Formats: structure tokens, C-alpha cells, sequence
């Protein structure tokens, strides 16, 4: 039905620092027949389940760092990739990928598997689309690790969460022009001027997935998506402001990578702000967009907050 491709196995043979073991699910309602891969970390027995949600153009992979230290604090570890990228089926039209089918995909998802008492962690899309989820069944949602993310609202109820798109243009407007315009886009050297303390290894983790461009349908719509917002997902991000502001009484704990020139400092405060009990953030001076890149830290300061509230 979704026309779609996989990524052979033999791409990720090598990955570096990436030991997780695959799980796979290929009977969600509403994707059928399209494999989704995420992994499962730690006792899938606890109580507490961190649910690592990736953006563009990243996958599980991004959070390496962070599932140990969750792992090994008793938590379950929950890190889907999303349908076109990692190890998840990749649908060869642009035309199919929304903000819908990605957030459905999520909300399917937490309930095949029955995911309770989760604490969310988003950073970009992880973000837009995790931050809308709450709303849809607050029961499950217990606390939110936020990094460098915002809502995709209109340009006039949050203009902080517009304004980037235009301005500067070596910020949304470069990283846009990198993603959709290259024929020939290489994720290793497009994450290596992103993410400038990658290793050369890490970084062909990050083109692993996408053998050739016909990989890349998912990973070029994104960008447009954050550009042209569709009417469901301003006012899916408009309805989930108000969850955010009212209706949430969680633990939250935030990040800001400093030297993020797409979610910064100026979308960060003032999105801290609208989410109810929101401490002061943790600001990792070294870190760009890719703040889990430096995940150790805000892992372990994060349990460490959360802890001295149990």
C-alpha cells in the first residue's frame, strides 16, 4: 500500500558506539505492512520508561550516549526511529510524510506497547511532534527532558517559534538550503558542519541509513514541513500550548545548547515559559543543535534533578 524501501542490514555492521539490538514492529494500525525499528533498553519491567524521540535527519543513534545512563538508573529505555530514517522502512514519496502520519505513528506506537508512567525526551522534531502527544492521553506522561525544540505554531500566536526561519541566514535558512537542494546530500558531511565535534565514525552512522537519495524522501520533507505548516499542525501545536501551559503538573527539566543557531536561547526561554513548573534550564555552553551529542551530561544531571523529587 505505502510505497516504501529498507535500508540493507550490511549498512550498520559497523556502527560505532551502537550496540542496541533491533526491534521491530510491522503491525501498527494505520502503517500496514511498514517495519518500524526501535530499541529497548534496560528492565522492560520498569516502573519509570524514557522515550527518546529523534529529529532531522538523525535517528535512534542520536541518543547512544543518553540510553546507558537511563539504562543503568532502572529505567526502560524506549528510542523509535521514524518511518524514513534509521532502521525503519522508508516511504519513497514525499507526498506521504505529515505531521499527522508522523504523530500518529507515536501515538500507535505508545499504545502497542502499552508505554506508561513515560518520561518524554525531545530536541527538534523529536520535539514538535513529541510535545503534542501529552494532550492526547495525559495519564501516560509523567515528566519531560526538553531540549532545543519549540511548537509549531502560527507566526502570530508564538513568534519565537517562527521567526528562526528567516533569520539568520546561516541558522534555518542554511540548514534548509543543505537539506532539500543537493542532489547528491551526504548526511556524514552535512552532520560533520552541524555537529563539529563528530568523530568521522559518528558520522557515517548518520548517512548509514540512506544508501542513495531514494532513501531520502522523509529526510528532505522535513525541512519544507517546518517551512509550510499545514493547517493540523498549527492547530495540533496550537491546542498542545495550552496543555502545556494549564494542564501539565509533571517534572520537567531543560537543556539549551548554546550554540544553536536554529533553537537557541531565543526560542528556549521563551519556551520555557509556557510549559507549567519549568525550572531554570542547564545550559551546555559547548553544545550546538545536536545537544545529545553531549547526552552523558544532561542525562545525568537530569536523573539527578528528577530524583530529588521521589
Amino acid at each position: 500500500m505505502i510505497n516504501a524501501i529498507r535500508t540493507p542490514d550490511q549498512r550498520f555492521s559497523n556502527l560505532d558506539q551502537y550496540p542496541f539490538s533491533p526491534n521491530y514492529l510491522d503491525d501498527l494500525p494505520g502503517y500496514p505492512g511498514l517495519r518500524a525499528h526501535y530499541l529497548d533498553e534496560g528492565n522492560s519491567d520498569a516502573e519509570d520508561v524514557f522515550l527518546c524521540l529523534h529529529g532531522e535527519p538523525t535517528w535512534s543513534y542520536l541518543y547512544r550516549k543518553m540510553i546507558p545512563v537511563f539504562a543503568e538508573s532502572g529505567a526502560r529505555v524506549i528510542a523509535p526511529d521514524f518511518f524514513g530514517f534509521g532502521k525503519s522502512d522508508k516511504p519513497v514519496d514525499e507526498e506521504d510524510y505529515t505531521f499527522e502520519f508522523h504523530r500518529n505513528f507515536l501515538l500507535a506506537l505508545i499504545e502497542r506497547l502499552d508505554l506508561r508512567n513515560i518520561t518524554l525526551v525531545v530536541q527538534d522534531w523529536g520535539g514538535f511532534l513529541g510535545l503534542t502527544l501529552p494532550m492526547a492521553d495525559p495519564s501516560r506522561f509523567k515528566r519531560l527532558i526538553i531540549m532545543n525544540a519549540c511548537l509549531m505554531t502560527d507566526p502570530v500566536t508564538q513568534p519565537a517559534f517562527s521567526a528562526f526561519v528567516t533569520q539568520p541566514a546561516d541558522g534555518f535558512t542554511a540548514w534548509k538550503y543543505d537539506l532539500v537542494t543537493p542532489s547528491d546530500l551526504r548526511l556524514d558531511q552535512f552532520m560533520k558542519r552541524w555537529a563539529p565535534t563528530l568523530t568521522e565514525a559518528e558520522a557515517s552512522a548518520y548517512a548509514a541509513p540512506f544508501p542513495d537519495t531514494s532513501y531520502q524522501a522523509g529526510v528532505r520533507k522535513f525541512p519544507k514541513m517546518v517551512a509550510q505548516r499545514d493547517q493540523a499542525c498549527i492547530d495540533i501545536s496550537t491546542e498542545a500550548i495550552s496543555f502545556w501551559q494549564n494542564d501539565w503538573n509533571g517534572q520537567t527539566f531543560m537543556a539549551i545548547g548554546m550554540k544553536d543557531k536554529l533553537l537557541g536561547p531565543d526560542v528556549m526561554y521563551p519556551m520555557k515559559a509556557l510549559i507549567n513548573g519549568c525550572p531554570e534550564p542547564l545550559e551546555i555552553a559547548d553544545a550546538g543543535h545536536f545537544v545529545q551529542e553531549f547526552g552523558e551530561q544532561v542525562a545525568r544531571e537530569a536523573l539527578k534533578h528528577f530524583a530529588e523529587t521521589e
